C-alpha cells in the first residue's frame, strides 16, 4: 500500500519539503477546512489560488495547480480542482471522485517531467521535485461527503508511480 496514515494536523510545521495536496472548488473560495486555514497563513498563495479560479472557472476541473506558500519555500500547494462550488452546493461524489483521479494525474506526469499546473511556481521551487514529500488531509470526506474508502481506492491506484502521507483526525 502506497499510503501513510498519520494522526496530526497536515499544517503543523515539518522539517521538510512537502507539496500539501488539498481538494478545491473553482469559486475562489478557501472557506472552510484545511483550505480555509491555508487561506490564513499563505495570503499569498489564495490570492493565486482565486485569481486561476477568475482566469478559468470550472475549465479547471479535473486539473491542478501548483502554489508556493511563499512564505516557507519547503512547502508547495497543490490544488485539485474537483467541484465547482464549495460547501453544501459541492457536485455529485462520483464527479468529485473522477476528479480527483484527474488532477492527480496531471500532478504525476508534472513530477515525472521535472525528474497551466507549474506557472506560479517558477523559481519557488528549491529542491528536486521527486524529494517533496506528498501529504493530505482526509480529503473530500468532510464537507463534501465523499467516503474516504472510494477516495483511498483512488489514491491506490497511483501505487507505484506516487505515494502518500494522509492526515487524521
Amino acid at each position: 500500500s502506497n499510503i501513510t496514515y498519520v494522526k496530526g494536523n497536515i499544517l503543523k510545521p515539518k522539517s521538510y519539503a512537502r507539496i500539501l495536496i488539498h481538494s478545491c472548488n473553482c469559486n475562489g473560495s478557501w472557506g472552510g477546512g484545511i483550505a480555509y486555514q491555508l487561506a490564513l497563513r499563505y495570503p499569498k498563495a489564495e490570492k493565486d489560488y482565486v485569481e486561476v479560479c477568475e482566469k478559468y472557472g470550472s475549465n479547471l476541473l479535473g486539473k491542478c495547480i501548483l502554489l508556493p506558500s511563499y512564505e516557507n519555500s519547503d512547502l508547495l500547494i497543490c490544488c485539485l480542482f474537483t467541484s465547482s462550488f464549495g460547501g453544501s452546493s459541492h457536485g455529485e461524489k462520483q464527479s468529485i471522485l473522477n476528479y480527483t483521479k484527474l488532477a492527480l494525474d496531471k500532478l504525476k506526469t508534472f513530477r515525472e517531467a521535472k525528474d497551466s499546473i507549474g506557472d506560479y511556481l517558477n523559481g519557488h521551487i528549491k529542491y528536486p521535485i521527486g524529494e517533496y514529500k506528498l501529504e493530505m488531509p482526509q480529503i473530500n470526506s468532510g464537507i463534501f461527503g465523499v467516503p474516504w474508502k472510494e477516495t483511498e481506492r483512488v489514491l491506490e491506484e497511483f501505487s507505484g508511480d506516487m505515494s502518500f502521507t494522509v492526515y487524521q483526525l
